[PDB]
């Protein structure tokens, strides 16, 4: 309960995407290791809550929307209703954050998931409490136009190798990416 969990890949670059697009094309392995990596749900009887960005949703594509499984939340400060097959929208991080956090709502959720984008881990980044985060490291050079902000490890911890995240190097289309755990100590 009230626990947040940030998961997003990045390339060796520190570059996350282009245009709203992934540097590297469509993994099969990390979008089914994502799907199935939240899915993997710790406590049974029990929902997982995502937040996605504007740029996110928009970017994701309708066969998969609503992504069946988890609650999407999108973050619009400019909507006033929520997009066409959004669970729920949400002005700002701290509102999102406070909603399921109270226990109107901390009954149907559990958890949180970050699925991007910068602008939202920008805000969380500067959460006091106990956090979440997982960077991938693709190793390969990539064109990139959003540059990842610079992760201090005073704060955070580096985790190669965590119970329930794969530790060994994956590899699809040529292309090598390795998943890395980050926790931040209250
Ligand atoms: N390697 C990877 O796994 C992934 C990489 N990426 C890359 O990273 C990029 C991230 O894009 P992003 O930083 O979101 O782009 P932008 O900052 O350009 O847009 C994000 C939008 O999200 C909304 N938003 C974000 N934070 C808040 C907030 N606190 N309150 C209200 N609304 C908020 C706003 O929408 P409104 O305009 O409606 O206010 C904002 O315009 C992607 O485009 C992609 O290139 C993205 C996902 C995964
Ligand atoms: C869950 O589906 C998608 C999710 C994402 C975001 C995303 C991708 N990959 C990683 N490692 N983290 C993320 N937050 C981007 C997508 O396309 C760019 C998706 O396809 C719909």
């Amino acid at each position: 309960v009230g626990s947040l969990n940030c998961i997003v890949a990045v390339s060796q670059n520190m570059g996350i995407g282009k245009n709203g697009d992934l540097p590297w094309p469509p993994l099969r392995n990390e979008f089914r290791y994502f799907q199935r990596m939240t899915t993997t749900s710790s406590v049974e009887g029990k929902q997982n809550l995502v937040i996605m960005g504007k740029k996110t949703w928009f970017s994701i594509p309708e066969k998969n929307r609503p992504l069946k499984g988890r609650i999407n939340l999108v973050l619009s400060r400019e909507l006033k209703e929520p997009p066409q097959g959004a669970h729920f929208l949400s002005r700002s991080l701290d509102d999102a954050l406070k909603l399921t956090e109270q226990p109107e709502l901390a009954n149907k959720v559990d958890m949180v998931w970050i699925v991007g984008g910068s602008s939202v881990y920008k805000e969380a980044m500067n959460h006091p409490g106990h956090l979440k985060l997982f960077v991938t490291r693709i190793m390969q050079d990539f064109e990139s136009d959003t540059f990842f902000p610079e992760i201090d490890l005073e704060k955070y911890k580096l985790l190669p190798e965590y119970p329930g995240v794969l530790s060994d190097v994956q590899e699809e289309k040529g292309i090598k990416y390795k998943f890395e755990v980050y926790e931040k100590n209250d």
